[PDB]
């Protein structure tokens, strides 16, 4: 949803953000 390093859920393809 933003920036960081651990992803926005366990999906990828057009995700470039992260959380905890």
């Amino acid at each position: 949803g933003g920036k960081g390093h651990v992803p926005e859920y366990f999906v990828r393809g057009d995700l470039q953000s992260f959380y905890g």
